[PDB]
């Protein structure tokens, strides 16, 4: 019936809890977000609610690859932002996924959900307050990893504990029915980005809205196509949680199961906490310290000879290269570049931080990643090659350790110009990036080169002392 009873009575209350795994870290993986099998917090007897039969549509639109199992589990923006790392660590990488960031094109996810609430449920981070309690379970887990007596050792047993409980719990949920439709656009660079997210968010809206209008044929999980009124055409993919699914296929009458609290789900993903969060200081600054994929070392470079034609100076670090560490590409830096060295040894099933580099098979001496999706800083001044110093101690990156760079060209010709990358300036970044210079050729000879980077790697991700 109402929600506010649900709350009150414990039995209706833990079906709530239950069905809907609220007291369970996510876990993310290459199906997607899935729940633990374990708890994560100490089950409350009452939950903290905002009453809200309102139904609305929302529409989510999101550039970051890697995030589509989330969009299509109605997470907002927000929750898929703190998501976002460990679901991209946690994905299957490959070189024929539809989603494309080139030169020329780019893509993007946009996900329509006509929601039918009954209310939203927090649960209250430490910061008081109804504040949750960490499983004694867990707490015991995270005390043991500690004790542990090697980084290595430590760290794995962390990875152990995050890969059973998940990384990220959700702190706000929204819960009744949901009809959400689901698309992925690929488009041109050079149209404008505003018209297509505006066209592609109208097209799904009005969709979903005929849905849960009635105005359309009722239907239940399944895919199809729309045509926006720029005539884009989409493959959506419409699916339904909450409610009577027996129902679907009459519209209203699933509206009117929404009502019955046996039938209650989780219609969007509202606010999401990273698991390590929870835990009180100094204990969450040791976890997230050791949690970092790399250890970072800053060391003197040496101008690289050969390049007097170019505008700039090229820098790489003095060698000898301490072995266990690895450099990123040239930079533009004359004082220090990065060094790192993984934290975590490589495993089967397991993305690492770093992947090598083999010199492209055209007409090109530059260097593409071993592995599928991973990105690294810098263009290669010069020929590289994999068994030879310096392309052998040179990495790239794991997706979930860069974010987009800027340029700063410099150059009086195309030929010798040349980029040099700097973090975005945008004056409240959520992720800071250190600042490499990485250096990156304006026009490179010839075509069978590699995409080029503008990347930045996150500070986040690397361990100092
Ligand atoms: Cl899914
Ligand atoms: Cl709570
Ligand atoms: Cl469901
Ligand atoms: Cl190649
Ligand atoms: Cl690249
Ligand atoms: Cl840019």
């Amino acid at each position: 019936d109402t929600l506010n009873d649900v709350i009150q009575d414990p039995t209706r209350r833990n079906k709530l809890i239950n069905d809907n795994n609220l007291l369970k870290g996510i876990i993310m993986g290459r199906d997607g977000p899935v729940p633990s099998s374990r708890e994560l917090i100490v089950r409350p007897d009452t939950l903290r609610a905002i009453i809200n039969n309102r139904a609305t549509i929302e529409t989510t639109t999101m550039e970051a690859e890697f995030t589509e199992t989330l969009m299509e589990s109605n997470y907002n923006s927000a929750s898929v932002k703190v998501s976002a790392p460990c679901i991209t660590a946690n994905s299957e990488y490959s070189e024929s996924s539809s989603f494309k960031n080139t030169e020329t094109e780019k893509s993007m996810y946009t996900s329509s959900r006509y929601l039918f609430p009954q209310g939203r449920i927090d649960f209250t981070t430490p910061d008081s307050g109804d504040v949750i309690k960490l499983s004694p379970q867990f707490t015991s887990g995270v005390q043991a990893a500690l004790a542990k007596a090697t980084g290595t050792e430590k760290r794995e047993a962390l990875q152990n504990l995050f890969q059973e409980y998940g990384c990220v719990f959700r702190t706000k949920v929204h819960i009744g029915g949901v009809l959400s439709a689901h698309t992925m656009e690929t488009f041109s660079r050079s149209e404008n980005e505003t018209e297509v997210k505006q066209d592609v968010k109208a097209g799904l809206e009005g969709a979903v809205k005929g849905w849960g209008g009635g105005a359309t044929a009722g239907h239940g999980n399944t895919q199809g196509t729309i045509t926006t009124s720029q005539n884009r055409k989409l493959n959506v993919k419409y699916i339904v949680n909450g409610g009577d699914y027996t129902k679907i296929q009459n519209t209203e009458e699933w509206v009117a199961s929404t009502n019955q609290s046996e039938h209650w789900r989780v219609i969007e993903v509202t606010e999401v906490t990273a698991v390590a969060d929870l835990l009180p200081q100094p204990i969450r600054g040791q976890v997230k310290d050791l949690l970092k994929p790399l250890l970072g070392k800053w060391v003197d470079v040496e101008k690289v000879p050969g390049l007097e034609s170019l505008p700039v100076s090229v820098y790489r670090p003095k060698g000898a290269i301490p072995a266990g560490w690895f450099w990123l590409g040239d930079t533009a830096d004359a004082s220090k570049a990065l060094l790192v060295k993984p934290t975590l040894p490589a495993r089967s099933g397991r993305n690492p931080a770093l992947t090598s580099l083999h010199q492209g098979s055209g007409m090109t001496e530059q260097p593409f990643v071993d592995l599928p999706q991973y990105q690294y800083l810098s263009t290669y001044f010069g020929s590289f090659a994999h068994d030879t110093p310096p392309g052998s101690t040179l990495r790239g990156l794991r997706p979930d350790h860069v974010l987009p760079g800027r340029y700063e060209m410099h150059g009086d010709t195309i030929s010798t110009a040349v980029y040099v990358t700097r973090p975005v300036d945008v004056p409240f970044p959520e992720d800071e990036a250190f600042d490499l210079k990485s250096l990156v050729r304006v026009k490179l000879p010839g075509s069978g080169n590699p995409p080029k980077p503008r990347s930045a790697l996150k500070k986040s991700m690397v361990l100092f002392d």
